[PDB]
């Protein structure tokens, strides 16, 4: 039977498209756009339109949420298809809204929702179908009650749409096309994939695990900053697989009186036991099971021990999976981590720029944002926000945009009109205004993400580029050639040279090329855990680096400890040596299975402790020389990307005349020239505006604002006020140390 | 690790078989056998729990691994092997052997390898504490 397939989520959001594989469509003699009849479980049928796809396999069929709900199936099921290309054009269709969706709308729904939806699509429908339409600020579901001819018809420009009558009652077969699901999560693809796999295995076919005889997981621990969407992940999994999600709240349990708390918890577990394969979610685990030293009373110990006993009391029976959410995975009692209890940990990190863009795309789906906003800019300027903050931002922007329309809906009625909703649009000004008075909550959090700097941003330095490519890319991209034949890859590279030559840029560039996470630990924080704080921080720094492998750990200004050590204090040298002991101790503890790369940068190479300079640690040395050749011209292009022009001030002459300068100096020159251009443009605008105050609109020839047109004079004036930061002594010291490194050893 | 390695090999032969139909009669799994690739994959996403712990073991470095130093070879043999294997003979003379020795020399000359080998011959443990 080359008919049955497997259902999976689709990437196109239309309600009448299912994606096959080209070989399967070719075998079934079906062409693009041909109508099909899809039949699923419970003897429910629906009609749909097929299309082409890129990477879908032969046995997989892609469809969105509406079609899956209509067929009354779930993910991972099977369907039987049938090509039925004899659809007859319809004549009259009766469609009615559902009761619990149109509360306070009134108006005429046909002219607002149905007409744009049913135009130039020829959407096939079938009697009893349910479809969802996005409107002003809500999503309204419409149910087809009857058609002609029955039961298949195609909407055509000549039809008799009846949309009159009372709304119909929601039935008890379809759960809802409005609750959470896999299409309501963004920026967490990898972790969602892991959880989906690990929970789809037991919750679908328990008998397979019974017959095989392996041990399914009995506990999953999710940890991350608050407001990143953990409860939502658990709810989505439970509502998609099919279960009896039963939330338990930590403060609710602790708020009881003495002996009834553990009794309530016991009824919770026994109920979830005898209600079929279910998921138990414990929110705010640290609120009820903190570290032993934190507790001072006695009821806390009793509650913790009761939880542990009930956890150990689960042995097979119904496959009940326990999930728990905690803020930071060290306040939990260490007793709750042995095998047979919470053992598998999944991290839910703060989203990056793409994650924020996707969250904004998800949350503003109902709105009717005007064709002037740019979500990319708002996405990439809001670093430091979490999902909840972005949702609040969208809500506030909508509220602000609707505030300045009270005149149109003055009093009106308790049921707001319909066309006023379609009269509302949200512009960039509203989003910026909501941005202004908004405070994020991440801030002081380590950021892990793939840097966007590419190879062209760096000018010159070919040999260093090749050496980094050899040392980093080869051991990972072809691990077979390294497991065969016994080569031990290096664990670290140390950068040294004149200051401001682009060490951070090289590190970020190789991190981007390798497509690996990047973690930067800068000098100020390093000295912050040096004095005042303790050295326990390095432990979780290395742990976080290990968690997100592969990664490129970066230690900047490694010589700060020695620079502060040598002076007239002589009290904290112990702290510096503790920093070095921590770095060395967790540096040697790394294993070769994981790919963690350590890179250090410094500008006083002769002052670093010789303990680090040793096989098994940071051992290769790379010397980045002072810039030369028309690679500084490429540098100038790198920061002149966005800057408009240069006309006739030949940059090659500047490169010829500016020998012995680092990158920071050239970037300073470019910024100074741009500042002069801004000053000139602003003074010209002010001259024009104070001139227009005398002659009213006396402008025969129309000139717009002066287009950014940087001349040579600005650049020459900026160049006059320029010097060289690095003296001639430092380069000679560096070359002396290089020669000593070459000869002495 | 073994359990999840079996689970992965079950996974790679689940979608293509008719799992939607009547349940597998435990014969596909009988045809199923694990492979080294599955074990490597299971090792990949594993979370060891020992890590920061003092390890006690018998090092596997032999005296052939080190070259020369025949004098220190004999001296270390004399210091370590004689009391353990000939306690009665020292008791006949009734002397307590010295327990301790120091190594000093240019860096990277085989002190650690010497200690590992001399622990290897005696078939003894080796607790290492570092600077
Ligand atoms: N893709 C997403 N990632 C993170 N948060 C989201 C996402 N989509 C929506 N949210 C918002 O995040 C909130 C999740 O609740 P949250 O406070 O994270 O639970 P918890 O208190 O367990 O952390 C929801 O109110 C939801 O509006
Ligand atoms: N190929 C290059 N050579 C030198 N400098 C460059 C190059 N490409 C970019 N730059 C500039 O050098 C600066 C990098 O400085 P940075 O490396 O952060 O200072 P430090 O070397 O003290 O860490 C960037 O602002 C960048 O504009
Ligand atoms: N017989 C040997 N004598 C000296 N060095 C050796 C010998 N065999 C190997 N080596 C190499 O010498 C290096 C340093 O040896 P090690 O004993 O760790 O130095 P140290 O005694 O100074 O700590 C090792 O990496 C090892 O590969």
């Amino acid at each position: 039977r080359p008919n049955r397939l497997i259902v999976d989520e689709a990437i196109n959001e239309d309600n009448s498209v299912v994606s096959l594989s080209q070989p399967k469509m070719d075998e079934l003699q079906l062409f693009r756009g041909d109508t099909v009849l899809l039949k699923g479980k419970k003897r429910r049928e629906a009609v749909c339109i097929v299309l082409s796809d890129d990477t879908c396999s032969d046995e997989k069929i892609r469809m969105n949420r509406v079609v899956r709900n209509n067929l009354r199936v779930r993910l991972g099921d099977v369907i039987s298809i049938q090509p039925c290309p004899d659809v007859k054009y319809g004549k009259r269709i009766h469609v009615l809204p559902i009761d619990d969706t149109v509360e306070g709308i009134t108006g005429n729904l046909f002219e607002v929702y149905l007409k744009p939806y049913f135009l130039e699509a020829y959407r096939p429908i079938r009697k009893g179908d349910i479809f969802l339409v996005r409107g002003g600020m809500r999503a309204v579901e419409f149910k087809v009650v009857e058609t002609d001819p029955s039961p298949y018809c195609i909407v055509a420009p000549d039809t008799v749409i009846h949309c009159e009558g009372e709304p119909i009652k929601r039935e008890d077969e379809e759960e809802s096309l409005n609750e959470v699901g896999y299409d309501d999560i963004g920026g967490c693809r990898k972790q969602l994939a892991q959880i989906k796999e690990m929970v789809e295995l037991p919750l679908r076919h328990p008998a397979l695990f019974k017959a095989i005889g392996v041990k399914p997981p009995r506990g999953i621990l999710l940890y991350g900053p608050p407001g990143t969407g953990k409860t939502l992940i658990a709810r989505a999994v439970a509502n998609e697989t099919g279960a009896f999600f039963f939330l338990i709240n930590g403060p609710e349990i602790m708020s009881k009186l003495a002996g009834e708390s553990e009794s309530n918890l016991r009824k919770a577990f026994e109920e979830a036991e005898k209600n079929a394969p279910a998921i138990i979610f414990i929110d705010e685990l640290d609120a009820i099971a903190p570290k032993r030293e934190k507790t001072h009373g006695e009821v806390e110990r009793r509650i913790v021990s009761q939880l542990l006993t009930l956890m150990d009391g689960l042995k097979q029976r119904a496959h009940v999976i326990v999930m728990a959410a905690t803020n930071r995975p060290n306040s939990i009692d260490p007793a709750l981590r042995r095998f047979g209890r919470f053992d598998r940990e999944v991290d839910i990190g703060i989203p990056d720029a793409t994650g924020r863009l996707e969250i904004l795309q998800i949350h503003t789906k109902n709105m009717k944002l005007a064709d002037d906003v740019d979500l990319e800019q708002v996405a990439n300027e809001t670093h430091g926000h979490v999902g909840a903050d972005l949702a609040a931002l969208c809500s506030e922007a909508a509220l602000q945009a609707i505030r300045k329309k009270m005149d149109l809906i003055d009093l009106e009625d308790e049921t707001i009109d319909a066309e006023v909703m379609n009269s509302l649009a949200v512009t960039m000004d509203d989003f910026r205004w909501a941005l202004s008075q908004s405070n994020p909550s991440a801030l002081r959090e380590t950021v892990v993400e793939v840097p966007q700097v590419t190879w062209e941003d760096i000018g010159g330095l070919e040999d260093v580029k090749r050496e980094l490519q050899e040392l980093v890319q080869y051991p990972v991209e072809h691990p077979d050639k390294f497991l065969k034949f016994g080569m031990t890859p290096s664990k670290g590279v140390l950068f040294y040279g004149p200051p401001g030559c682009g060490k951070t840029l090289l590190a970020k560039a190789i991190a981007n090329e390798c497509q690996a996470n990047f973690i930067s630990i800068k000098g100020p924080e390093l000295l912050t855990m040096w004095f005042g704080e303790s050295e326990a921080n390095v432990r979780e720094i290395f742990d976080k680096a290990r968690q997100a492998a592969p990664c490129v750990l970066f230690f900047d200004e490694l010589d700060s400890i020695a620079k502060a050590r040598g002076g007239n204090i002589g009290d904290g040298g112990g702290a510096a040596d503790r920093v070095i002991n921590q770095i060395l101790t967790e540096m040697d503890g790394m294993s070769t299975k994981k790919n963690v790369f350590i890179i250090g940068a410094t500008n006083r190479p002769d002052i670093i402790d010789p303990a680090i300079l040793r096989p098994g640690r940071l051992d290769q040395l790379i010397y980045i020389p002072l810039p030369d050749e028309k690679s500084r011209v490429a540098i100038l292009k790198a920061n002149l990307r966005k800057s408009p022009v240069a006309k006739d001030v030949d940059l090659e002459f500047l490169a010829k005349m500016t020998n012995g300068f680092s990158g920071a100096d050239l970037t300073e020159i470019c910024q100074r020239a741009c500042k002069l251009a801004i000053r000139e443009s602003i003074e010209s605008e002010i001259r024009r505006e104070r001139e227009r105050q005398t002659n009213p609109s006396a402008m025969e020839v129309e000139e717009d604002d002066p287009v950014p047109e940087i001349r040579r004079d600005h650049f020459e004036e900026a160049m006059r006020f320029a010097r060289r930061s690095v003296s001639d002594n430092d380069i000679r010291k560096y070359e002396m140390f290089a020669q000593t490194l070459q000869q002495s050893r």
